[PDB]
């Protein structure tokens, strides 16, 4: 019965029986309960539930009154509810969902999978400190976020009341609205706010009416059908967290932007550095250390023959393009004839040699006798072998020990991974299911729906890559429910929790005369802050650089002048110092250090700009590359400032370990960027066109005066499917690749909505065999730090006994808790009756801490009591309270000569209070000191961080700095919002770069081609615009990784 193993395998098969039908649900042909097929889907069902209530009869008798044990009952309990509970038709739909639950039997059944998820439920508990830092963000930005924005973004442009009584006409809408719809709404600043949108923004008419919506007043719904906005700490929650995961957190800053104040940038620059960096990446922190305390074949020249030989066979592949002249075409076929009959002649050779039992006793020998006969195999039978003409770069691995050592150590990196992967596998299902049963069939259809288990996999999977998330959850909050939210935060929240646990996996099993004068200057010790000081200044005239300086303005005549000045000062320097040490012949020579190198590089560029500049000639061409030239001289800083000058030799340190991971990497990118050239070349075309639906091919789109375009990212070429691909691994706009792919038709033709399904393969498994490496470059980097980190009175009395007694902490806590349950019932709108309820309110509070300053003086003593830092604070809060009820009693009052700005800070300024209870926190004010104690590292790879921005942003004004946005030229990733035209809105969009949010939406404004009319256009920027993102998006995560490795070294060693 129970004593013998059987019986658990037949229990696992019927649990697997379970999950088939499960799978088998049709939202919307099996709810209505009325095909055959539901019926004995039914029918299986209740025989399943029969025998899992007999399997708990059997094992209740035999063992009487385990976690497992308990879920085994809740689910039958809750399934017999459902099951009895039939013949009531009153939400009898919204209890079948308890049927998902079902699956999660296999978890006790498989034993693996039971361990792990044993050691997942024992490393919860001591995520508590994190946990508390998550609500200390959250409700601080929260109550901010109310306090500041709440009903600001229903804000419309509506008409006046009385123009459209006086004048008699009502066929008018009542407020502005593009032609687009709801969907974009037009957020204005109302008057007493000094918002970026004003009504007098609205663009004329393309009979003028658009210029009679001139007053901006409260609307009836948010954006987004009310799923963004501030009325509430509820809805503020949703904002935060969506802000906290990077996707589409721009979009909702631009709103209040719009409504409020351009300054608002630093309301979310401070919560993606505080919640999204450090607050995500503490919890990595903390899993990390508990888990770990818890003759002439031989030749080498004949080698080498072969080597190159399968090298450019390999290359020749990438030389492929769409419109290939037939020469061309016949050539490679030519080619591969040779190279086939080339290896083919190698077998024959080792055959003879050895034998075939010889030559079979080596698994590579085996390996290569299989390409050479499917190659032979396709010269014979002369679409499908062609593909497989891929592997034959496989055969580099015999060649290649030092990269072959490196794939047995990924490979064996996968054996654990297997059973994290198993776990995930289950977790998508439940969601997938879930789902199902709560949206589908509701997103009325939208790609990312749950109308059938494919694409309900499929939009479970985006989520967990959190690309257009968001999209998915308007989509879900509008047809259900808002509640619906809890959905999205519980998958993203549980799946992220699972693979930082995969991540510390792998990390815990890897750790397992004149000259005599100059010598004098140079070796002063005030020489680099001297030289520091003018590169300074140099910084200042680099970032005053910009587009609209008029040639004829002062300020074009100042920054020239300051470039004659600097370089004269940079030559004198180089020459004092090239004096002093010689240029090559000594040992200390100037040329003897790369540091030197590279300021005599940006001394020679800046003389030749001089020689350039003095020409009258036509040699506009090359001033505009000096130009980019230029946007490097703040590399200086470098040298001069040796903190950076040892983190920058640390990064490229850093790059050894990892160099073999990396050219693997790349091989992958070019394999399947080569793959990727074969399938999708010639068919990313499409017909736009308002009305496209009847279109089917080019000629059609001709004749419907319609344009045939291209997608940007497509894979035409191998440079093409390289952008592509790299797009595609940063995972974002990672979806609308995969579209386009699953449309393709053919050339000529228009793509069709999932033509091809079975193309989900090709981009689904290039993101995760993509992050995988990338997960293990990671971890390369850590272990190699942490193996070099290793390497190195009678009255007063009575009063004073109840200060010193925690009764008084207690009672503080309370009232500060409290204090935190009235700010959150604000809203938007509230009743007059709870403004007196929450004024009073705050009476209470700042009597109760007035009497807890008084009370401690008296303990204490004046000057003792002040020595106390939170005796400190203490005081500023009573101190700050009191003014703030003095000007919101005073400005009530008949007079008013305060400005309603000051009370609006004062009012928000209150959120203070929450400080006291930082002092309870004891364990949380012990994970903050680790991330205080590494500063001084960290605090070098900020002005790393900080430099890498000011070449780019300056970089990014020069190329970039003169696109425009139109109706007739439509950008999409650049708006008013995000632009190079100074360099203080650079700074801004590179930002947004950083954090990965749309970025691959303003390479594609850089890659779209000029106008024919407009003037200073660049011909070769399509080309320089990949360069620029990509190296940016590389060093900028680079630096960001090693922070998180400053922290995560500090907090093993501070244990
Ligand atoms: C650390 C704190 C938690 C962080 C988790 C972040 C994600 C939070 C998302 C949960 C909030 C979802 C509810 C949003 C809300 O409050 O407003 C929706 C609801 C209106 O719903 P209708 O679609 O019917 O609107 C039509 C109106 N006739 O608004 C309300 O009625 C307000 C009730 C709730 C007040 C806000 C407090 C909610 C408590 C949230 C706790 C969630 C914890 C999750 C960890
Ligand atoms: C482990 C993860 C757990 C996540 C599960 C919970 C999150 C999903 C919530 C789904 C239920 C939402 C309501 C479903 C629904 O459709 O309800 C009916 C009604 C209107 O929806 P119509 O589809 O009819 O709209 C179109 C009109 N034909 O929705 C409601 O009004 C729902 C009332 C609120 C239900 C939830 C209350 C929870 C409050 C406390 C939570 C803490
Ligand atoms: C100096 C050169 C350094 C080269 C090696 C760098 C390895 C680390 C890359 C950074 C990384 O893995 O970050 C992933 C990042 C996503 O980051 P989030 O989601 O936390 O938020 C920021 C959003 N971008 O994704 C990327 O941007 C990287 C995609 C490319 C990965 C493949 C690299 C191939 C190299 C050849
Ligand atoms: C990697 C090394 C080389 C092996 C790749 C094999 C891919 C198979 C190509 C065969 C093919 O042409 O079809 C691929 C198929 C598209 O379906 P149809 O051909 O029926 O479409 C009509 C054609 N006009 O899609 C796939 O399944 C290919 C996905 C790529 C495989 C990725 C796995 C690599 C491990
Ligand atoms: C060494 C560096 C880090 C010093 C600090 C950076 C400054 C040089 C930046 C920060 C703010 C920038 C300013 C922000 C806004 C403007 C307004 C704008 O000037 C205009 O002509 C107004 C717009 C218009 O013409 O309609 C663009 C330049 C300027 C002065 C920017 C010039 C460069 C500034 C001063
Ligand atoms: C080779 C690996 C190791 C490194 C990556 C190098 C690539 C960036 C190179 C290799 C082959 C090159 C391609 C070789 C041939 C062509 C065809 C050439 O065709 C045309 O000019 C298009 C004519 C037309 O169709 O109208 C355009 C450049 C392109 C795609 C090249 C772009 C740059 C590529 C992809
Ligand atoms: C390997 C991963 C990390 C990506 C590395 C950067 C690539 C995205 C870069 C490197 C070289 C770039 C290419 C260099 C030259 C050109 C010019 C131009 O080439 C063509 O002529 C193709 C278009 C045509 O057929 O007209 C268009 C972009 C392209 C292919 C670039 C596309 C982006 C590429 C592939
Ligand atoms: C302290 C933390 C753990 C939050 C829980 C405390 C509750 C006592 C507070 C938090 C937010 C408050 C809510 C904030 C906003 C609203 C909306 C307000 O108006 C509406 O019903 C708006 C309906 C809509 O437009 O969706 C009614 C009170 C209510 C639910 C409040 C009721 C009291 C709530 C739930
Ligand atoms: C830490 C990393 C921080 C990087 C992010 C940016 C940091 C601060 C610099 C970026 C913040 O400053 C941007 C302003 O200089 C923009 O000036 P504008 O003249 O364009 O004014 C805005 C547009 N209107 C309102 C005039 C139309
Ligand atoms: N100032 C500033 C600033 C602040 C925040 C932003 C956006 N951002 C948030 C986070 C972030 N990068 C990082 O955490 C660095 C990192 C990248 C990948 C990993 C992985 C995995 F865990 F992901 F798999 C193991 C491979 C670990 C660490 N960037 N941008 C600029
Ligand atoms: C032509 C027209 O409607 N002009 C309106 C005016 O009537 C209105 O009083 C004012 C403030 O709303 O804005 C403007
Ligand atoms: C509704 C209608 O008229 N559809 C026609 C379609 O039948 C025809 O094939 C196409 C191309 O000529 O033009 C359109
Ligand atoms: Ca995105």
């Amino acid at each position: 019965l129970v004593c013998n193993p059987w019986f658990e395998h037949v229990s696992m098969l019927v649990i697997m029986l379970n999950c088939v039908t499960l799978g088998m649900f049709r939202p919307c042909e099996d709810v209505e309960c009325g095909s055959e097929r539901c019926n004995i889907l039914e029918a299986f069902d209740a025989f399943i539930f029969a025998f899992f209530a007999v399997e708990m009869v059997i094992k209740m008798v035999a063992l009487g009154l385990d976690t497992w044990n308990r879920l085994d009952f809740f689910i039958v309990v809750a399934g017999m509810m459902e099951y009895s509970l039939d013949g009531h038709n009153v939400s009898l739909s919204a209890i079948r969902t308890v049927r998902v639950l079902r699956p999660l039997r296999a978890i006790n059944r498989v034993p693996s999978m039971r361990i792990l998820v044993t050691l997942l439920l024992d490393t919860l508990p001591m995520l508590g400190n994190v946990l508390l830092l998550c609500f200390f963000v959250f409700f601080i930005f929260g109550i901010v976020g109310v306090q500041l924005w709440a009903g600001l973004l229903r804000n419309r442009c509506f008409l006046d009341s009385a123009f459209v009584r006086n004048n008699n006409l009502t066929f008018l809408r009542p407020y502005y609205q593009t032609e687009e719809g709801e969907e974009n709404p037009f957020i204005c600043s109302s008057r007493r706010d000094n918002g970026m949108q004003k009504c007098s923004h609205i663009p004329g008419r393309r009979i003028n009416w658009n210029q009679y919506y001139n007053v901006c007043r409260s609307g009836d719904s948010n954006p987004h059908n009310g799923a963004i906005n501030f009325d509430n700490i509820g809805y503020a929650w949703i904002a935060i967290f969506q802000v906290i995961t990077l996707e589409g957190w721009v979009d909702i800053m631009y709103y209040v932007m719009d409504a409020h104040s351009f300054y608002n940038f630093i309301y979310f620059i401070l919560l993606i550095i505080v919640g999204s960096f450090f607050m995500i990446n503490l919890c990595l922190v903390v899993i990390a250390t508990q888990f770990s305390e818890t003759r002439i074949v031989d030749s080498k020249y004949f080698s080498r023959g072969i080597m190159m030989a399968i090298l450019v066979n390999t290359l020749s592949m990438g030389v492929e393009y769409h419109e290939q002249p037939e020469e061309l075409t016949n050539a490679l076929e030519i080619s591969n004839i040779v190279f086939t009959s080339m290896f083919a002649l190698e077998m024959l050779l080792k055959l003879l040699a050895c034998g075939p039992l010889g030559y079979i006793r080596n698994p590579y020998n085996i390996f290569d006798g299989i390409i050479v006969v499917i190659s032979v195999w396709e010269i014979v039978g002369q679409s499908v072998l062609r593909t497989f003409r891929l592997l034959r770069v496989l055969k580099l691995v015999r060649f290649l020990p030092a990269l072959r050592r490196q794939l047995v150590v990924l490979v064996k990196t996968m054996d654990n991974v297997a059973t994290f992967c198993t776990l995930l596998m289950l977790f998508i299902f439940i969601f997938s299911i879930l789902g199902m049963h709560l949206f589908g069939c509701k997103f009325s259809p939208d790609r990312k729906n749950f109308d059938s288990l494919l694409w309900a996999i499929v939009t479970v999977f985006q989520i967990l890559t959190q690309e257009d998330w968001n999209v998915v959850l308007y989509n879900g909050m509008a047809s259900t429910s808002s509640w619906a939210a809890l959905y999205f935060v519980a998958l993203m929240t549980f799946g992220n929790y699972v693979l930082f646990n995969l991540l510390v996996a792998i990390l815990v099993e890897g750790f397992q005369r004149f000259r005599v004068s100059c010598q004098k200057v140079i070796t002063h010790k005030m020489f680099d802050h001297v030289v520091l000081v003018f590169i300074f200044l140099n910084c200042v005239t680099i970032a005053l650089e910009r587009p609209d300086i008029d040639p004829g303005s002062t300020e074009r005549v100042f920054l020239s002048v300051s470039n004659y000045i600097f370089t004269a000062i940079f030559v004198a320097e180089m020459m004092v110092k090239v004096v002093a040490l010689g240029l090559l012949s000594g040992e200390h020579a100037y040329l003897q250090s790369s540091w030197n190198l590279l300021d005599g590089l940006l001394v020679l560029v800046s003389l030749v700009d001089i020689v350039v500049a003095m020409a009258g000639a036509k040699i506009l061409g090359v001033l505009r590359v000096l130009r980019l030239l230029r946007t490097l001289r703040p590399l200086r800083v470098i040298s001069r400032a040796p903190g950076l000058k040892l983190v920058v030799e640390t990064l490229i340190s850093s790059l050894r370990p990892i160099g073999n991971i990396v050219l693997i990497c790349c091989a992958f990118f070019i394999i399947f960027g080569i793959l990727g050239v074969q399938l999708f070349k010639g068919k990313f075309y499409y017909c736009e066109g308002p009305d496209t639906r009847n279109i089917s091919t080019k000629a059609q789109c001709r004749a419907a005066h319609y344009r045939w375009v291209r997608r940007k990212y497509n894979f035409d070429n191998l440079g093409q499917a390289l952008m592509s691909l790299f797009v595609l691994s940063s995972k974002d706009g990672w979806v609308n690749i995969m579209y386009d792919g699953l449309d393709a038709v053919g050339v000529d033709q228009q793509p069709v909505q999932n033509h091809n399904p079975w193309m989900l393969l090709y981009f689904i498994s290039f993101l995760l065999i993509v992050s995988f490496f990338v997960l293990n470059m990671f971890v390369g980097v850590v272990v190699e730090n942490f193996h070099k980190c290793r390497q190195h009175s009678p009255t007063r009395r009575s009063i004073h006994s109840l200060c010193t007694s925690h009764y008084l902490d207690l009672f503080i806590t309370f009232i500060i808790c409290v204090n935190v349950i009235t700010m959150s019932m604000e809203h938007y709108n509230q009743p007059k009756s709870l403004d007196e309820a929450l004024k009073y309110c705050n009476y209470v509070f700042t009597i109760v801490f007035v009497f807890e300053a008084a009370l401690k003086l008296v303990a204490f003593g004046f000057r003792r009591f002040f020595k106390d830092r939170w005796n400190q604070l203490d005081l500023a809060i009573v101190l700050l309270s009191l003014m703030g009820i003095t000007l919101e009693e005073i400005e009530m009052s008949a007079a008013l000569p305060i400005n309603p700005t000051i009370i609006r800070i004062m009012r928000v300024l209150r959120i203070a209070r929450v400080l006291k209870l930082l002092k309870m926190a004891t364990g949380m004010r012990a994970l903050l000191d680790t991330v205080v104690q590494a500063l001084p590292q960290v605090g070098n790879l900020g002005l790393l961080f900080m430099l890498l921005f000011f070449i780019y942003a300056a970089l990014g004004v020069e190329l970039f700095g003169r696109l425009e946005c139109s109706e007739d030229n439509p950008c999409e990733g650049l708006s008013r919002h995000a632009t190079f035209s100074n360099f203080g809105m650079a700074f801004l969009t590179l930002f947004r770069v950083s954090t990965g949010d749309n970025w691959n939406g303003i390479m594609k404004d850089t890659l779209r081609e000029c106008s024919r009319e407009d003037k200073h256009c660049l011909s070769y920027l399509p080309a320089l615009s990949p360069v620029y993102f990509v190296t940016f998006v590389l060093v900028a995560q680079f630096v960001l990784v090693n922070v998180v490795v400053a922290v995560l070294m500090k907090h093993l060693e501070e244990s």
